[PDB]
DNA sequence: CTTGAATG
DNA sequence: CATTCAAG
DNA sequence: CTTGAATG
DNA sequence: CATTCAAG
């Protein structure tokens, strides 16, 4: 019963995360960049109704806030089944083009897995839920990611923007990976024998025995919850001799 | 009056040529080659009437002869103005594919011209008329180039073939260039100071003075006529300080 | 919807 | 160069 | 006319 | 992948 021993560490019982040790992120623009305001293609009522609940939840969570900004990018209505179940997808390409590039430090999965000794079996896989949203954005950088929002009848101001690292931003994966590495540096030091692989929001903890793995997992969960991150109890693979990680099936003294 | 001093050397007064010193050519086939008989696409009466006179002239000249052969390639009706003035064009690609390749020994014009000293001005340019037709084809290789010929009402046998090196054959340029080089080897030796450039049927004779050029030209014309080749009196550029050769304008101590 | 690389 | 694909 | 490389 | 080009 891990879900009961670590309420704060699971997305299902700890609530939306927030990396309390990480200073709000400032996003540097290229030297010649100037704000770009792209028109919002009219959205059908169907798409708008499908997206609305997600927008309201984000507003309730403080992840989205009203704003007036010289920047504006289009929101897209993306479905999955056939025409049901929507979710907001922002096209941040014009913003991405104006943000200064950073070095891509996230290792490719092939290389990351090479750091797994055959001696370390007993794997634990955790995926952090709404990872990017756990990282706050400095108020000065928030206007950059604004988009327009119109509600059927009674509609909010006009524009809304993110107060957390957003989806669709070219540097989110890298900034998150680096931030979590900083937050988990001490854990690595306090658990010299454990193996910890990080691929943005996908974590793999490897141990020598089932005991060390259960001990390590308890410690990692406690630490993650403490720092403000949240793992998915639903998808969590705890102390298994076999697990799925980054598209691979780790089994028998390997990976 | 050169046309009068060398009747045998000009196509206009010497009649169709024939390289009397050259043994009839044998065309080696690739090791696995087997005869190919390609159907003749029906020819309109207009095309047939346009081509007929050329075919008759060639038959009268013995350049084309009747035959029965396992090989057959298509004849094409090619016009120039808009729909007038035709001339036979044979598609020998399937034959070319079955003939053993030979090394391309004809130099590119750029390289050939580098063999012209600034000391040798006074140029003479001659182009040999119906050059390929001057080289006989060994009877054993003649069937290879057959094609079908049907005359409006009274039509000859069925197939006709060439008794001379034909147009459209991949190795004609090279075989002709090499043959003329053999026939003109002695002339080069008897005229140590003259410069002679050969590009298949396009010849450039260069001399130091106007006198040597006129002497040389007289000698080259005599030799060519004697060997059975024929130059074009119409296009002949004799002892000029400036001439057109291979797309270039040779002028002032150069080329 | 808009984009830009990848295919036909 | 009209389409398809993959993405934000 | 039929082909095969080069462009769109 | 439909067209254009260049050729035999």
């Amino acid at each position: 019963t891990w879900l009961s021993d670590f309420p704060q560490a699971w997305a299902e019982t700890g609530g939306m995360g927030l990396a309390v040790r990480q200073a709000p992120l400032i996003i540097p623009l290229k030297a010649t960049s100037t704000p770009v305001s792209i028109k919002q293609y009219p959205m059908s009522q169907e798409a708008r109704l499908g997206i609305k609940p997600h927008i309201q939840r984000l507003l309730d969570q403080g992840i989205l806030v009203p704003c007036q900004s010289p920047w504006n990018t289009p929101l897209l209505p993306v479905k999955k089944p056939g025409t049901n179940d929507y979710r907001p997808v922002q096209d941040l390409r014009e913003v991405n083009k104006r943000v200064e590039d950073i070095h891509p430090t996230v290792p490719n999965p092939y290389n990351l897995l090479s750091g797994l000794p055959p001696s370390h079996q007993w794997y634990t896989v955790l995926d952090l839920k709404d990872a990017f949203f756990c990282l706050r954005l400095h108020p000065t950088s928030q206007p950059l990611f604004a988009f327009e929002w119109r509600d059927p009848e009674m509609g909010i101001s006009g524009q809304l923007t993110w107060t957390r690292l957003p989806q669709g931003f070219k540097n989110s994966p890298t900034l998150f990976d680096e931030a979590l590495h900083r937050d988990l540096a001490d854990f690595r030091i306090q658990h010299p024998d454990l193996i910890l692989l990080q691929y943005v929001d996908d974590l793999l903890l490897a141990a020598t025995s089932e005991l060390d793995c259960q001990q390590g997992t308890r410690a990692l969960l406690q630490t993650l919850g403490n720092l403000g991150y949240r793992a998915s109890a639903k998808k969590a693979q705890i102390c298994q001799k076999q697990v799925k990680y980054l598209g691979y099936l780790l089994k028998e003294g390997q990976r």
